[PDB]
């Protein structure tokens, strides 16, 4: 009853940052940055908020401003990213996730996205919104979303610059490699939006890569 | 190996947010917001970074652009506010802290501010930079800085909207009252400035109060 409200603060041109909040872990109120991303009048969720409620808030806000929600993408299985897939499905707004993410959802008892991509990249919107799979990291399934009609990267929960955070589902042997490949093909990054931090730049790749290796020897 | 670097961003007309970074215990790489505040061509540190390095960076930075560093104020005895007081003292830059902060630093074996103040209010710079003491909260000594002319409030480690965090030196019994006082005396603030969070508005007083009462009953 004192969960801070959803925030929808424009980050660039046809590119919003929705910030939502929840507890569980024992970190207290954890904030979750996701992007809304406009294509003409088509809105796109770049993850969901934690809850159905704040998804409907997010949708109505855009719906009410004369954009028509064309799809959801979730960047990994955690509700960080998937929290709103139930709602979207019950409104039969199309939801997207990788085969890996959908398999992890199934395992977790969590309604799956109604669409599956696979492979290294999905062009959710040709030329405009790209999904890229660096490999296992934060989770085994984590993917990121590239904005070519700008130079924005949604790292999601993968980018963890201050320390890797939740490790429960994490693949820490693999992460430093996955990170490396992200920093490589995703140089030329203006903005790099993490899940759980302030928005930065292409260093957050370096910073992540660094945090990644550190755990790799701090637990062997 | 690689801490994030200091950041010095423009917050308002003679008011900046320095962000500094350090690994804190099992809390990992924690970021720390303080203000630089310009009066005429005189510069004031509203807290300090963690280290001398980052303090010297912050200082020379400003001296570089023609502003003379007239003093530092430290909002509480922890290193997140006081980390710079020895560097400051060793350049004969005046450092300010409350008698309580100073007593707590001495306890802690930590070099004290060379200038001491007391009471509810203290006018560091008449009409321009106000110190307010809510009461025990985050720590027993516990001060915030009001900026009238701009209507800005540095809440420090006292604003903890997402959960209270370090309660090693905390006083959770008293904290609720303190925040109640702060909330009330410090409406007509849209620019609240937490220690460890995003900059926010007056609701941060609402939310801190909320977090504090909650940890008052969750701690019995
Ligand atoms: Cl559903
Ligand atoms: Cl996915
Ligand atoms: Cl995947
Ligand atoms: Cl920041
Ligand atoms: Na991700
Ligand atoms: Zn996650
Ligand atoms: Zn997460
Ligand atoms: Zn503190
Ligand atoms: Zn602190």
């Amino acid at each position: 009853e004192s969960l801070p409200d959803l925030k929808i603060e424009k980050l660039d041109e046809g590119v919003y940052v929705h910030t939502s909040f929840e507890e569980v872990n024992g970190w207290g109120v954890v904030p979750k940055h996701g992007l809304v991303v406009l294509v003409n009048a088509e809105a796109y969720l770049i993850d969901t908020p934690f809850t159905a409620k704040d998804t409907e808030k997010l949708v109505t806000w855009f719906v009410e401003r004369g954009y028509k929600i064309k799809g959801s993408i979730s960047s990994h299985f955690h509700s960080d990213s998937t929290g709103g897939i139930e709602w979207l499905n019950s409104r039969s707004i199309p939801t997207y996730a990788s085969e890996l993410t959908n398999e992890l959802l199934k395992k977790d008892g969590k309604v799956q996205a109604t669409n599956s991509f696979s492979g290294v990249n999905y062009w959710l919107v040709k030329n405009k919104i790209e999904v890229f799979y660096p490999g296992p990291g934060h989770t085994p399934d984590n993917v990121v979303v590239w904005l070519p009609e700008r130079k924005i990267l949604y790292g999601g929960c993968f980018i963890k610059p201050y320390g890797l955070g939740n490790l429960g589902d994490a693949n820490i042997e693999a992460w430093p490699k996955s990170a490396k490949l992200l920093k490589s093909k995703y140089g030329k990054a203006k903005l790099v939006v993490p899940s759980h931090s302030e928005v930065g730049d292409a260093s957050l790749l370096k910073l992540t890569l660094e945090q990644a290796v550190k755990g790799l020897n701090e637990s062997k």
